[PDB]
């Protein structure tokens, strides 16, 4: 009895075709409404062009108006600030974010930055405000960040309840490991947050009903910690060569795959699984952004 | 044979001493200089009435100016807004707080009320701004709730690391049981949460090197759930007076643990006037 697997990139197009008729009917109800999203993005990293045009490319397609703000090597601090005062007061902007890392000549505080952000528009969801609504059960209209809230999506296209399971979470990052405790914590499940500190982590993972690992380190959740029937939400994107592969590496996640999808009933492959639900999630934080204001 | 007992009422006490003399080497260092805390409060409720005095009395002896806003039941959260943003623009005042709950005869939206208040001046840290600081583990720039933070420094005074321990919070409002998760994660413990909805809550506790308990809920977390040799922290405040937890039976288990009364409460007033007095030190560099 092997483990179901839970396709991230057939779950992340069904969800992309819906918020596109979403879309489609929110026009039709209110003619002249744009959901539109923007995305600021400093200097020309050769990544950064690569996951904006994706994400400009997903919006088109659901309807969402898609702006890309590209400012040169050369921008300050102020000018960037002054960028996202303008974004933040445009009423024809539903939601933005600003793509990181940054890519200046000059120091900018990219922290201060990223603060600088309305709250009600921040769709990538690493604002102070927003991190400390998330956290403090305020699930009702924040936003939550891409990646934590494609892991709570799989979690529950599987269909068992989390109300009073046990989850593990391995990792406490901003970006997914902290507001990943948020949202299982507020879907009532009793949580345990594991780090780079926690000692006998292997026992600690056993106790996990849900176990969702972010922490980097290549299969280092083996496949014995896994506890029997255990749904297994894999984030990690780590990078091995393997001449074997079309481009000539793989990707592998934080968890021993090939003994963990014995353990588990539900498992999310790497990759496949996490990786292909983050751009969906964004552009569902930027519908429901979009329909805050229209109310 | 009995657990130590962590005295929150010596230790904050001492902790008072300590305050009352950095205040008074403000004072001299900037003659005239007086920091200044306020409490805002909405309705007349007995507990608030005497809870309020204490802080007001601690404050005092401190050497802070405490002043006292009392707003009648009648008040909207218009009004509130009002004061609020009047305490906000207060150059004299360095740090206030709202008293919850506010006893209105009008729906007051709380969360509200209580992002109105300027972060800087936030002592309570309940503002979401403050709350979402100490959620990712950024310490340097937040004021972390009064009770949590009584609660670590009752952990510490046990003299026993915090780091790789596996510590239990029993409960998860904003107030105590969320950010007491948030500081011992960032204290590096590993940290699990239950609430109302965990199934075998009695299992849970039995895991916990450090045991935190805030659920109002009196003595339900019995001695026998208690792991040997745990540091158990109770914040509960119910009525005699009894904690969250069945003190006599978990006594005989603990390592460490805070009696009820005379525990966390005298240990969330003194940290509250810390707040403060780095509220008015923050002020003056
Ligand atoms: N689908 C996507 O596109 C997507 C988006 C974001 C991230 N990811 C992936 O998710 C992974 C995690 O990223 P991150 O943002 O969380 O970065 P990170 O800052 O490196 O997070 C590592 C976290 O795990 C802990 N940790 C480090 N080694 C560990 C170990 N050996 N055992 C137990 N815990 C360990 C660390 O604790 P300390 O706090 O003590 O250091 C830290 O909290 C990355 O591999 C990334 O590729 C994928
Ligand atoms: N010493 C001080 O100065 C000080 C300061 C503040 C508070 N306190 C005391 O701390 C206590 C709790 O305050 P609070 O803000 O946390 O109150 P609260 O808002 O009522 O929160 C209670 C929490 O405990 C959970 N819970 C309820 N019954 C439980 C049960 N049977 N098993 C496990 N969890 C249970 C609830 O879960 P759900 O979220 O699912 O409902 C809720 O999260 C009060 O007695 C208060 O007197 C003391
Ligand atoms: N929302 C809300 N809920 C609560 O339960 C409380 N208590 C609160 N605010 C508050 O200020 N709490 C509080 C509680 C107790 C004390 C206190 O000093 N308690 C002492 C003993 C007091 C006594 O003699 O009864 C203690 O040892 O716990 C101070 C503040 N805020």
């Amino acid at each position: 009895a092997p483990a179901e697997i839970l396709n991230g990139k057939e779950i992340s197009a069904q969800i992309r075709a819906r918020l596109k008729n979403q879309v489609t009917q929110l026009k039709e109800q209110v003619p002249g409404f744009t959901p539109r999203l923007a995305i600021l993005q400093v200097g020309n990293r050769d990544d950064s062009n690569l996951y904006i045009n994706v994400k400009l490319k997903a919006a088109e397609e659901i309807g969402i108006k898609a702006t890309h703000i590209k400012l040169p090597r050369t921008t300050t601090e102020s000018e960037v600030m002054k960028y996202i005062t303008s974004l933040n007061e445009d009423s024809t902007v539903h939601g933005f974010l600003v793509q990181l890392p940054l890519d200046s000549e000059n120091s900018i505080n990219t922290e201060e930055v990223i603060n600088a952000i309305a709250p009600e528009k921040d769709v990538d969801g690493l604002t102070s405000i927003n991190a400390g609504r998330l956290a403090r059960g305020d699930l009702n209209d924040c936003f939550i960040p891409c990646t934590p809230k494609g892991c709570l999506e799989l979690i529950k296209e599987t269909g068992v309840p989390i109300a009073g399971r046990h989850a593990v979470v391995v990792g406490r990052s901003k970006i997914v490991g902290a507001p990943m405790h948020d949202l299982l914590l507020w879907n009532n499940a009793t949580v345990t947050t594991c780090h780079s500190k926690t000692a006998h982590l292997d026992e600690e993972v056993n106790k996990g009903d849900i176990l969702v690992v972010a922490t980097g380190q290549p299969e280092m959740v083996k496949g014995e910690w896994i506890k029997p029937g255990a749904i297994v939400i894999d984030c990690g994107i780590n990078y091995v060569p393997d001449d074997k592969k079309p481009n000539g590496r793989k990707v592998v996640g934080d968890v021993a795959y090939d003994e963990a999808k014995e353990r588990a009933s539900f498992i999310t492959p790497v990759p496949g699984g996490v990786g292909p639900m983050t751009v969906a999630m964004l552009m569902q934080s930027t519908v429901e952004s979009a329909k805050r204001f229209l109310e």
